[PDB]
């Protein structure tokens, strides 16, 4: 798929919320454990990732997400905009099922969080990992 697009959205588990970026892609993930679903939480996440990843589009399963002033702001800010166009499905329910199997290798849940990601992006599915994938796409991209 393009490069530059990012899909968003937010799960519950234990009480908390779960923020999680796929490059479409790739099937690269990024997720922080958040204090709530809020505005102010998703702007930042966007911003932050968008310093690290060519941003061009993002796309999510709950369009109201994206309808604060503070959300619009960091798009705006960062040159973000909204993609209007089963790789997401795949992932996200991937993400879960790693997370319940080392839950008990962290007391706490963001712990448990970043240790899946780790194991997501790390893992070859041949056969490259997910994470080999989004930088041979972004390194490509870059040289025309």
């Amino acid at each position: 798929c393009s490069p530059g697009i990012w899909q968003l959205d937010c799960t519950h588990l234990e009480g908390k919320v779960i923020l999680v970026a796929v490059h479409v892609a790739s099937g690269y993930i990024e997720a922080e454990v958040i204090p709530a679903e809020t505005g102010q939480e998703t702007a930042y996440f966007l911003l932050k990732l968008a310093g690290r990843w060519p941003v061009k589009t993002v796309h999510t399963d709950n369009g109201s997400n994206f309808t604060s002033t503070t959300v619009k702001a960091a798009c705006w800010w960062a040159g973000i905009k909204q993609e209007f166009g089963a790789v997401i499905e795949s992932m996200n329910k991937e993400l879960k099922k790693i997370i319940g199997q080392v839950r008990d290798q962290a007391e706490h849940l963001k712990t448990a969080v970043q240790m899946a990601v780790f194991i997501h992006n790390k893992k070859r599915k041949g056969g490259y990992s997910a994470g080999e994938r989004i930088v041979d796409i972004i390194a490509t991209d870059i040289q025309t």
